[PDB]
DNA sequence: GCGACGCTAGCGTGCGGCTCGTC
DNA sequence: GGACGAGCCGCCGCTAGCGTCG
């Protein structure tokens, strides 16, 4: 069994590192950290792990029995160590020493304070500015998924009926970290799946159900108290727990968000979100992305959203200020739950005291109608007990102001005539003794002293006690000083635990506000989102979008695309029509589907968008076909059958080439079908092909637009104009011809494409 | 800035600063690491990037009048941080203390000239240059092995296809090229490879652009080593004289690199022992063979060792781990060889005597037993580079420093009386004799011993708990350790030298020897190969005849289906549906031809390959994937000849079924007439029916085993009549009316 | 016939703070 | 001859090695 440290030689093992290994085997798969003096140290092989993966000093702890390896890093660097390894995949156990020094029996008690993992951080330099999610999946009539932000106490989850479901739900949220309930982690078909797909760390966790609901999840929701409840260390601060349900907004599924990348890059490029974001404030940015991650289905709440976007876009005055004022506010969400936890540090309530200064300068600016709640109190209070630049930790520096404490001015009173004491002392003896340089000094070492030169030696009066010798000063010790150091030394004792207690004291009271300062939250991050919307629409000329059934968008544009290139607008007209789009490759159908997509996804979201003109209809989703079984031909079916499976007559349907990938025959037939099944299932399908037959089909509801060359002076020159009717004719050949291919060969191939068009 | 500084304050850069500022503005293009104590620092706006980059504790270095922030990393750790800062695109200077106020800049770190083993793979390390003339001139270099060579190329696209077979780690352009924003412009995004400046004054004979590269070269890599270059006499070459590999087909073949998901041709190939047979077998992936009288040759050689297993075992067995003589030569040759570097040698000296008996003079391996009896007699049984460059000679090998260190001896032991015999007489067992470099020796007592403290002392410094006095018969006896310990650098230094010289004065045998070992390693190795994967020897003739081949690296995964081929100057079309195998056998074919004329077995049981003069491939994927695809094709066809090997995979897609068909044939035809060996897989049954002389059909197929279509992986001959399209769409899941109503479709036509 | 305490010099990650030599 | 390198001690805590309770 295991009870042992990696350490070369007999004997038994050392007190400590006794304590040691006792700690480290209770967390068998994180990194202990363990908390010895003004460092954190590993010993053994876990010392080694150390060293290397941070490049530290290999050294060694010697003792009676034996001498493990030892390494170690200074506590003021904790975090900036903490980063660096938990980006390495590394689970971190934090062992600190509990109770204080001076009242320990010996040994000092340790204990695993905090586990820091990459899904449960609270260390506001270890975490974004965006929503960092844990989640939990379990099954039990259905599958079961849960999310929470140990940092904001987000809580939220739902059952949804496929594994496919469960996948987008889960791609949308992108968890950092998740657990997985002990079916999916037996069924090694599953988990090779799962981690194939979401290369998240996985880590183990108990799935007792918690509170009521479908048993998958109570399983996912317990798992993730459980866990978390574990690595805060204590007891967690909880937002109501959201049971909602995805089919109440707009589908958004993986290969949707990634083909048009609203989150992620497919080229290092920019995003929908990069693009759009302008928010000055975290939680704003949080909230942002919330609404990216599931886009409204209801007219009234965006027509709702729209107008407060309006608002600060005509109000530019106002927009600005609002901003300027946003630029200074600190996280509240996460701060208010710091708070909660206990674990707000001096920089924290700094931060605080800044933040709700900002409050009625607002509040004046936009009008008593926000609602922002009235924290003056509690503002004053920091002010008047904080210094106007807080300190790290309590037990260093000033942290409390000056007048602010009786207990703690009496303190500094006593100090501060302590201290003259030393300095009155030194002129005093400066001449008693006649040595004028005579100086009067302190050291940690020695304490307060008396100091005098080599050529002063023998002018020095029998009563100076010898306390240390240098190359050329002494330093002696009189009595009274002895006596008159310790008085010292005992006020800075008490000076210390009083200032940490007044901290502690103001500490609690801004812990009653926490409620409080959770909804200035709330209400300054929508605040921030819709000046940001706003701000966006001004600078890039966007425009409301007005919802109804008919799509008439006029001069859209790529909202991504256009940032970098001079973009040429188009036009676009669909209703539960089929409409094809077809012309020479270069030309513009690709970026023209994508743009229509994320038109839709930014006015449904209750953004204003990229062009002249926008008549929008409220999509119940997104799906593409775009871009991206062992074959293409395959793989791009497998989408297909998706799709087709979803796609209701409120779908957007993006669709680009399908067909390619195997016979000319088997390409249009499929293409043919798919196309006459959307068509049927009368959603708003846009689908560019290069089977010109498509176009010529028998339905009903079938439109045509195409994209053009111009064969001129220097070949071909694709223009953007996304004009109305079928393409015309293919531009292969003269591509294949500007590619460079040989003459006579591509002359070959003109004289064949005109035998065949022979008939 | 020159003597500018990025800091507060008005004043003079204190003396320090000023030093470092004076080096930092030598090297501007790159970042200057200023040795300090036990760290390598920055100052200024420069120690803002490194801390930056590597996300350093940003502080400030402080002087009466100025303040400049600071940001370092220990001397020790600087290979590690090295690493980091190049790979980020970072030049490094690095200036060094000279071994005792007083520093200077030692090395420059780059890309394509690093010297340091730890920063540098097995494999070549280049440095290239590309200038203009009569066409374009390439020249490379590789500091660390002295390989220099070069040659001239006439078209951008030939320039290409050289720099990617190397894959340089730095580069030169000229600055005609520089300044042509369009060519910068594409060879940047073509190339993502550190760009450095540098003088392109003609150096040598030949060519004007070639001589002008040589130039950039060499100057550039002289101040890198600053001084002397250590190189082989250069080497020009003629891309025409080898196989034609282009840079399509090392990507679509994945000679060196795959196209992710590891595993390349080389990995499975490289079974090699040293790095000089790394390289070596490198070298000749890189340009197989036209003539069959090396190759048969090169063939001979392997034989010889797929027969003598005890031989080709016993080698095998003394070269693991064995050093880089090649490199090591150079870094002796350079004057940068470590005491470490030494000791590696001997290891590998004492090594060779057992290889010599193994193999025996036909071999001609040099005999350096003279200089390994000499490195066994001067150097520790593990010297070290680190520790202060002391306990690096052997005690008995000088007379000298074994005077001298026995007297040093004596001293320590004289401080360890003087402990013994005071205590034993101030009763104070505590009383401690240790030294310090602020006063030297001196005696140490504790706290409570102070009554018992006499007063023949003289206390020099009082600590904490403890306090150390001097004594007046004990200054001299320090004046002295001292003066020795300082006189035991300077002389150990001094043989340390004279060693080092004698091993440089090998520095020819060091490389021929290594040369003799890369090959031997080599050819054992492909010996290796060929036994442990069933690789047979091929023969040579107008004829493609193969037996069974495998594809060599995609085998080592899963259960193959080897395959026949037979070919002659025809055009074989190869249709069947996706998923049954296709694009491999195209692969395969290609791979075979390939290690054949490299001189190495291959993955099938008879082989009978004509010897290609190139082979060119158009397999996988602001431009439409259709022109990417047509450019390739025309590099093809004003390629190929009747000795080429060209493999078209699925050439036509990407547009319209017309133009699709119509460039298809084309393309077909064109090859037909051109007499070259070529495998078309394609979707378009047309060419399945030209009906041209040289023409000939193979295909795979599918049946339809329990739920649907199981794809068996053998190339039978004739062309297929199906495409399983619906059959697929069918698997993939869609709705049975949508694949009913294909089907329709499909016969309805 | 030896377990149990007490006193206390000393080491050691990374790194302020203190000292000292040179001018 | 006030200021600038250049380098050693010790932090906070635990231990081992010594005396000693009796
Ligand atoms: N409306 C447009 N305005 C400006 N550039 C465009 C537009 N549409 C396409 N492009 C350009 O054309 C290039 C892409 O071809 P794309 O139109 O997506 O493919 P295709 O027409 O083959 O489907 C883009 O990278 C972009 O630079
Ligand atoms: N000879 C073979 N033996 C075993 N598997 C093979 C062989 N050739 C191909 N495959 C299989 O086919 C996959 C590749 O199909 P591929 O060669 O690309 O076929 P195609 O181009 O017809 O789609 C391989 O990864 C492997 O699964
Ligand atoms: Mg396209
Ligand atoms: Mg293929």
């Amino acid at each position: 069994m295991e009870g042992m440290l990696k350490g070369e030689g007999p004997g038994p093992l050392p007190p400590l590192l006794q304590q040691y290994v006792e700690l480290r085997d209770q967390y068998p798969d994180y990194l202990l950290l363990f908390q010895v003096g003004d460092f954190y140290e590993c010993f053994g092989e876990d010392a080694e792990r150390l060293a290397r993966a941070l490049g530290l000093v290999l050294t060694h702890k010697t003792s009676k029995d034996f001498t493990t390896p030892m390494a170690g890093i200074p506590l003021r660097a904790f975090e900036a160590y903490a980063e660096r390894l938990l980006k390495m995949g590394f689970r971190l156990a934090v062992a600190d020493q509990v109770e204080p020094a001076e009242e320990a029996e010996g040994l000092v008690r340790r204990e695993v304070t905090q586990l820091l993992t990459p899904g449960t951080l609270l260390q506001e330099s270890l975490l974004p500015r965006e929503a960092n999610y844990l989640a939990a999946i379990a099954t039990g009539d259905g599958w079961g998924l849960a999310f929470l932000d140990v940092s904001t106490g987000e809580f939220k989850g739902t059952v949804l009926k496929s594994k496919s479901a469960l996948y987008d739900e889960l791609f949308r949220h992108r968890p950092a970290e998740v657990l997985l309930a002990p079916e999916l982690l037996e069924n090694g078909a599953f988990l090779d799946e799962f981690r194939k797909r979401f290369p998240v760390m996985l880590s183990e966790a108990p799935f007792e159900p918690e509170g009521e609901g479908p048993l998958a999840l109570r399983r996912a929701r317990g798992a993730l108290l459980a866990y978390a409840q574990r690595t805060q260390g204590g007891a967690l601060s909880l937002q109501p727990f959201r049971f909602y349900d995805p089919g109440a907004f707009m589908r958004l599924p993986e290969a949707t968000l990634r083909a048009l990348e609203v989150f992620e890059p497919l080229r290092g490029q920019d995003t929908l979100f990069s693009v759009l974001d302008e928010t000055r404030t975290a939680p704003g940015r949080r909230l942002l992305q919330s609404w990216l991650r599931h886009p409204l289905l209801d007219r009234g709440p965006l027509e709702a959203r729209l107008d407060r976007v309006e608002g600060f876009v005509r109000e530019g005055a106002l927009r600005e200020g609002v901003r300027r004022l946003l630029y200074r506010l600190a996280d509240l969400e996460r701060l208010a739950t710091r708070l909660e936890l206990g674990r707000a540090s001096p920089k924290d309530l700094g931060a605080l005291r800044r933040s709700l200064q900002i409050l009625p300068e607002l509040r004046a600016l936009l009008g008593e109608e926000v609602g922002l709640p009235d924290l003056s109190p509690l503002k004053e209070e920091l002010e008047a007990a904080l210094v106007e630049d807080p300190p790290l930790k309590v037990s260093e520096g000033g942290l409390i102001r000056e007048g602010y404490d009786p207990d703690l001015d009496a303190l500094r009173a006593a100090h501060r005539e302590g201290v003259a004491y030393f300095l009155e002392l030194e002129e005093r003896e400066r001449e008693r003794t006649g040595i004028p340089t005579l100086k009067v000094g302190y050291n940690a070492v020695f304490g307060y002293y008396l100091e005098v030169t080599r050529p002063y030696y023998e002018r020095v009066p029998k009563e100076y006690r010898p306390v240390q010798t240098l190359k050329d000063r002494q330093r002696y010790t009189l009595p009274e000083m002895k006596e008159k150091e310790r008085e010292v030394y005992r006020l800075e004792a008490l000076i210390r635990r009083r200032e940490e207690e007044v901290f502690l004291e103001v500490r609690e009271r801004a812990k009653r506000q926490a409620e409080a300062l959770r909804e200035a939250a709330r209400i300054l991050a929508e605040l921030d989102v819709y000046a940001a919307l706003a701000e966006v629409a001004v600078r890039y000329g966007y425009v409301r979008p007005r919802f109804g059934d008919r799509l008439q968008i006029r001069a859209g544009r790529h909202p991504v695309v256009e940032r970098r290139t001079e973009f040429v607008p188009n036009d676009l007209e669909m209703a539960h029509e089929l409409v094809l789009i077809t012309g020479p490759n270069m030309a513009g159908k690709s970026t023209f589907l994508r743009q229509t997509a994320l038109i839709a996804l930014l006015a449904q979201v209750g953004s204003f968008v990229p062009a002249e003109e926008a008549h929008l209809p409220l999509f119940d989703g997104i799906y593409t076909r775009i871009g991206a079984g062992k074959s293409t031909f395959m793989v791009e079916m497998e989408e297909v059958a998706l799709i087709l499976k979803e796609a209701t007559e409120n779908s957007l349907v993006l669709l680009d080439e399908v067909g390619r990938g195997t016979s000319s025959l088997d390409g249009v037939a499929i293409a043919t079908a798919v196309a006459e099944a959307l068509h049927e299932r009368r959603a708003y399908t846009l689908f560019a092909t290069h089977y010109f037959e498509l176009t010529a089909l028998g339905l009903p509801r079938l439109k045509n637009l195409h994209v053009a060359a111009r064969e001129e002076a220097g070949g071909l020159v694709f223009y953007h104009q996304v004009l109305p009717g079928p393409a015309s004719k293919s531009y292969g050949v003269e591509v294949a011809a500007m590619a460079g291919l040989p003459k006579e060969v591509v002359a070959r191939a003109r004289a064949l494409l005109q035998a065949m068009a022979a008939r």
